DNA sequence: CGCATTTATCGC
DNA sequence: GCGATAAATGCG
DNA sequence: CGCATTTATCGC
DNA sequence: GCGATAAATGCG
DNA sequence: CGCATTTATCGC
DNA sequence: GCGATAAATGCG
DNA sequence: CGCATTTATCGC
DNA sequence: GCGATAAATGCG
């Protein structure tokens, strides 16, 4: 099914963050209705923060993350928890190898801010 | 109930990560089998990482994270996330004022690494 | 913080789903907009279904979930899942007594339907 | 990536539930350690259980669910979720159609029990 | 016509 | 913890 | 004034 | 897999 | 050799 | 809320 | 006595 | 994508 795609609500301020955990070097992209808003690019394997930054969901809201390496996109691992109500978490995994573990580069969305 | 404790496989490498979004100064402190592990420090409304970390379960795998704010303790908001069986996400949340949106100091733990 | 209250979108069909892990007699209660929707009574210590319901979100969306026993409200944990950003979860644990497992009173809401 | 694969502690009781949103008949397949352990078969689109059962992780702990309709398999929407590092959920979601609503049949497995 | 007027939410 | 902000009728 | 008119979503 | 449904101007 | 002996967890 | 249950040395 | 010996997992 | 690693009997 298709991952890393979220519907946060219109016009929100949300944080981006990823992460590395492979030797292969990540391409991260954070779309926004289907426009470019942020591109992470770097190589860790020790989960190092490969990018962080602070985005807006627009006037739809959605927010989507697509995971190239090396130019071969990732296959991709989404979910999104809610706790109390308020405080949302939008995660996402992806895989570059083989070995399955899913770590390769991890992204995680978080809101409301401020 | 007992919230931001969290049992991983006994001795296994994970990343610690938080942010802030209070005027409040954020100490988030990272216990491993009730022992003091890492101890991040920091201010910020606009989701700035106070912190990142590479631990280790230790061979209990009880890893707890409090949040205390300018010495009054938060309340803690929690959960365990797993994608494709392998990929963990243990989340926390914290409120240190009374607006209830639980941002405050967010808390992201990942595993496995590598 | 607050457990068991969920926003779901205005006006939507979804499902209540409890089931029963306790010597005491299991009385979850559904509200919406704080108005009671819905009342399951049961005893199990086998995870027996006590109750399945389909009702509407209304025109708030405000769901929410208590759980007495004997009298005796009990501790709520809660949290939303989505996946594919199209399939909710809303999920209840609950306890009446002292051993902590939060499994007396299971309650699961999931939506869309159809 | 593979869904609808959990790994719990071994041997230890749980609960199996499905659900069913489609004109289409679930034919609800539940394996332990790759061997069937339960079958629930039934239609429905107002979301009405299709079975419940109590299982056995056996001694690996590899409990999948695979859901066919007609024959053709479903795709598949899969997650843990844990509350006070005690109550588990595994959450499963599938698709028969194209509407890509992924509720035609909704499994919900939870553990422990008692 | 467009543009000010009239307590829950967001932003530093 | 604070203050600035924003479907109908009236008006420039 | 209220009430029909004009492709994404919900319901059996 | 199918069909019925629902911010502005026009009208009864 | 196999089989009883010696406080956290599971089952009704 | 209750009680029955289960890595080493000793033994039948 | 302690210490090497004998394909799934972890670490750079 | 790679290689180093780790319940019983044997032995120093
Ligand atoms: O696909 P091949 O060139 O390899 C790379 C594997 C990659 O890095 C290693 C360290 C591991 O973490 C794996 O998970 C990654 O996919
Ligand atoms: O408790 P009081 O001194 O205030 C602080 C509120 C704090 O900062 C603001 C910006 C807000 O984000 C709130 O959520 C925090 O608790
Ligand atoms: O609080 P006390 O009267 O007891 C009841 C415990 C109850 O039932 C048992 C079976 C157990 O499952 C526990 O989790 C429940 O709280
Ligand atoms: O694939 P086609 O024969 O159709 C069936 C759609 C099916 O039922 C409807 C009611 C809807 O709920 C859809 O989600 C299901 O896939
Ligand atoms: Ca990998
Ligand atoms: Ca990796
Ligand atoms: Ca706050
Ligand atoms: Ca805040
Ligand atoms: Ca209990
Ligand atoms: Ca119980
Ligand atoms: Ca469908
Ligand atoms: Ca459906
Ligand atoms: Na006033
Ligand atoms: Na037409
Ligand atoms: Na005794
Ligand atoms: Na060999």
């Amino acid at each position: 099914a298709t991952q890393g795609v979220f519907t946060l609500p219109a016009n929100t301020r949300f944080g981006v963050t990823a992460f590395a955990n492979s030797s292969g070097t990540q391409t991260v992209n954070v779309l926004v209705n289907n426009e470019t808003a942020a591109t992470f690019s770097g190589q860790s394997t020790n989960n190092a923060v490969i990018g962080t930054q602070v985005l807006n969901s627009g006037s739809s809201g959605k927010v989507q993350v697509q995971v190239s390496v090396n130019g071969r996109p990732s296959d991709l691992v989404s979910a999104q928890v809610i706790l109390t109500n308020e405080l949302n978490f939008a995660l996402v995994g992806s895989e570059d190898g083989t070995d399955n573990d899913y770590n390769d580069a991890v992204v995680v969305i978080n809101w409301p801010l401020g």
